[PDB]
């Protein structure tokens, strides 16, 4: 309809709009169709990934440079390393995405990972970089919807 | 249309995006398909109407106990009482909403309302328990949408 | 469809609810179908266009006197002149919008402009009157989407 194309663009319009102004005040940051946000808390994994899921989405994870250097962005403004949504196969130093497909993109610090299975998380330094770490410590809380 | 299918699924992601993020900083909560948020200034129920009303809502009312319930974590988490949309008709003890509707969803605390018509409106403990009180206080401007 | 009918309300009043919050936070301010927001920020002319083209938007230009009280509340609200969409054409005196087309809708302040071709950028004070000046200066950064 030709009404319906004229309702589309307002509702696109809408969107930009509260997407512009989240945008803004850096509420959250958007890299290609990912959206990545955070609520300041600095929390164990567990925490983080029911915290992001309640909010309708999922604990981040990188999966491409840029999307590692926006995460990187969120840890070096809030000064603290974040937990990535990634945890360690059976095989030690072989890790998978939390819904079991094998990582691919990899920012490991030099030398990571070497936890020798003890180590089943995952966690970016300021710098963007990561090291395998136990899932018991307190990061700061990023999501990706 | 195969392209109005595909853009529907961007309009609707888009969407999740940005009430995810919302959701997640704690700017407002979500209970089937009612939206709650507060501005966090305490005045009287004329002006929380006007408040509400102004950006594009109502002054909240429960009419479930989940709804119910997620008003009272706002009034707790503020630490004040909150004015519900809903006031006292001709025969005291009676209650409608704004709409003119009789209340049906009641969660008064015990021996309230008794006002006896000198109290209008109603207030929520931060129990989430309801007590009939004059519309003149400073209370906690909650509105849904 | 019957479907998409139900498909677009829902999807409206979603946007209808994040639109709401954002405004009972006074997080955006809404005129007709523009809307004005600010990170709060103050810096120069060209800072300001990179942060709201950044965020998706465009530096803020009031064309009807609603548009102009409403970033004049902003600039009250922050204490701050604010710098306009606009810059002084060739001929000094006579200003465009930054798409070229020459500006319409004014509100000098009495005497102004008046910078003889040295203030190429507009500001407005916190009364809502315009004051050509130079794009150097410090101003509330205020988008408009
Ligand atoms: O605290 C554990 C942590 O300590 C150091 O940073 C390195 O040995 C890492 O590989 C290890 O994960
Ligand atoms: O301040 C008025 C308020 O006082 C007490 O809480 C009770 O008597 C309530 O029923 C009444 O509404
Ligand atoms: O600082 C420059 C500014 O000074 C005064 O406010 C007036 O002369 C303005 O016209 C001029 O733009
Ligand atoms: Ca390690
Ligand atoms: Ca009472
Ligand atoms: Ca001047
Ligand atoms: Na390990
Ligand atoms: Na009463
Ligand atoms: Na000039």
């Amino acid at each position: 309809d030709e009404e319906l194309q004229t309702e589309l663009y307002e509702i696109k319009h809408q969107i930009l709009q509260t997407m512009g102004v989240l945008s803004l005040q850096g509420s959250m940051l958007s890299v290609g169709d990912k959206v990545f946000s955070t609520n300041g808390q600095s929390v164990n994994f567990d925490t983080i990934k029911e915290m992001c899921t309640r909010a309708g989405g999922n604990i981040a994870v990188p999966r491409t440079p840029e999307e590692n250097e926006a995460i990187a962005s969120i840890a070096k403004k809030y000064n603290n390393y974040v937990y990535l949504g990634m945890i360690e196969d059976q095989t030690p130093g072989d890790f998978h995405y939390l819904d079991g497909a094998s990582v691919s993109y990899t920012n490991w610090y030099p030398g990571e990972p070497r936890g020798q299975g003890k180590e089943k998380c995952v966690e970016m330094y300021t710098d963007g970089t990561w090291n395998d770490r136990g899932c018991l410590q307190y990061r700061l809380a990023v999501c990706e919807f």
